[PDB]
């Protein structure tokens, strides 16, 4: 659909406002709520325009982001039930773990390297993206250890 | 200068290629040798070729080309391709004169070590528009920061 925002890139800080300001609102995304039996985590786009991208994110406890960082997008996320956790990278490989629970809200500019995953079952939560989450980097590590970053196309 | 390429991103094996094709033109990059300097050979909708003249402590630090695939020729010298491992024991191979390797886009690397004055010849398809370069905190918790070369 379409959120009535501004037309131009928003900050971090905006970001982290939209989400939060979002989640106060539930006209703007409770009928999108689903939570998928099979296939993957279900997404909802509530907008995505050449600014801003929104979505509506229904977790079930396997779901898993992987590593992966925005390219040029920096990002917000709010948690409007549930709790998720939040990892970043350290290349001891002791990563830095963060539970996100409702009510709790992050942001991050476009530099972001980031994990998502052991959500409580039936989590909801709001993610915004300036500029728009068009490319996005997904890490992988081979049989060896050795890690790639495998660039996506998202638009 | 134009070259004579399939109109459309190469692979990884044509660039290594190209790069080794090129070494064995010198008419084409001699007098471009300079002593990290850099002289564009080519450059144009589908490939960027470079010729780097490397001093002992040149250091690309640890960088990915985004969605450009990659090769180097060492034509003289020699120079340290690094590789990152999770747990920081990462892999390190030496690439002496004469021999060239490629890599596809999802590649993490870093180049240095080089014997005082190498010189090399880099291929990258799709150009190289857009890297990332990766920084690591006090932390360890790292960050990749992309760049508009
Ligand atoms: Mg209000
Ligand atoms: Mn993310
Ligand atoms: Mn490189």
């Amino acid at each position: 659909g379409e959120l009535d925002l501004p037309e131009r890139n928003l900050d971090r800080r905006e970001l982290r406002d939209l989400v939060n300001e979002l989640a106060a609102h539930p006209e703007r995304w409770a009928e999108h709520v689903m939570f998928p039996e099979e296939g993957g985590r279900h997404y909802a786009s509530l907008h995505r325009d050449a600014y801003v991208d929104v979505w509506l994110l229904c977790w079930r406890a396997e779901d898993d982001t992987g590593w992966h960082d925005h390219d040029i997008s920096s990002g917000a996320v709010r948690v409007v039930a549930g709790a998720l956790k939040e990892c970043n990278p350290r290349i001891g490989g002791e990563h830095l773990e963060t539970v996100v629970s409702e009510g709790e809200s992050f942001s991050f500019g476009p530099d972001h390297i980031h994990r998502l995953t052991g959500a409580v079952h039936g989590s909801v939560s709001i993610h915004a993206y300036s500029p728009p989450l068009w490319r996005l980097g997904q890490y992988s590590i081979d049989d060896s250890g050795v890690m790639r970053r495998v660039s996506v196309s998202y638009a």
